[PDB]
RNA sequence: GAUCUUCGGAUCACUUUGGUCAAAUUGAAACGAUACAGAGAAGAUUAGCAUGGCCCCUGCACAAGGAUGACACUGCGACAUUGAGAGAAAAC
């Protein structure tokens, strides 16, 4: 993950992207930092909001304006700039926008069910649209 | 929203919330100190191992320690009464 000055230099297309990287990973840190206002969950809810974020970024770059080379996104996803199972997940019907990869494995639940920001919102009632305890997530279901 | 399909629709996904319990006087324990006595076995100094359980503490322990860990170690009536006398009473 981190990289040293004597390392291998990245490929070429990295450079012109590396400050927003680190932008993400500035305020990573502070999100760290930051404490208070919630529970015990709740205050681990922006981690997830940030990582979505930024591996929806790669996948921009990737797969809607084709600004990357095959090599580079190679690269992150092996340096875990980008989580490759949630990518994964991105690129099959039904997922497109998807929150995070707890809130769609059952085994983590109660009663072996999906979180609520996987339903469709025409199917649930006007006062059960809350915010998902895993995340935060207001709705990940495509239709949406 | 993506995919087809022929502008009828079909696919793809589909119900969270680990809760000694709401931002700390008044529902997570157990005591400091001061004041009193103040160290087992029939004189005195003193080794210990035990018995009993709504007494525990240290210990990983079915070792061992904590004053021999401490407290306790007792005691009574399924007694039948007649054996006899005396004054009274009621009775040989
Ligand atoms: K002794
Ligand atoms: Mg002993
Ligand atoms: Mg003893
Ligand atoms: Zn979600
Ligand atoms: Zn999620
Ligand atoms: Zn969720």
């Amino acid at each position: 993950r981190l990289r040293t000055s004597r390392t291998k230099r990245p490929p070429d297309g990295f450079d012109e992207i590396e400050p927003t990287l680190i932008e993400f990973q500035d305020r990573m840190r502070q999100i760290e930092n930051t404490m208070g206002k919630g529970t015990k969950t709740e205050m681990l809810a922006p981690i997830f909001q940030l990582h979505h974020q930024r591996s929806r970024y790669i996948y921009d770059l990737y797969y809607k304006r084709e600004a990357i080379s095959t090599e580079l996104y190679n690269w992150l996803l092996k340096q875990n700039y980008a989580d490759g199972n949630l990518i994964a997940k991105w690129k099959k019907p039904g997922y497109e926008k998807l929150c995070c990869l707890r809130c769609i494995q059952t085994a983590e639940s109660k009663f072996g069910s999906t979180c609520i920001c996987r339903v469709p919102k025409s199917k649930l009632d006007k006062d059960q649209r809350v915010r998902c305890t895993h995340c935060g997530c207001n709705g990940c279901a495509s239709c949406d």
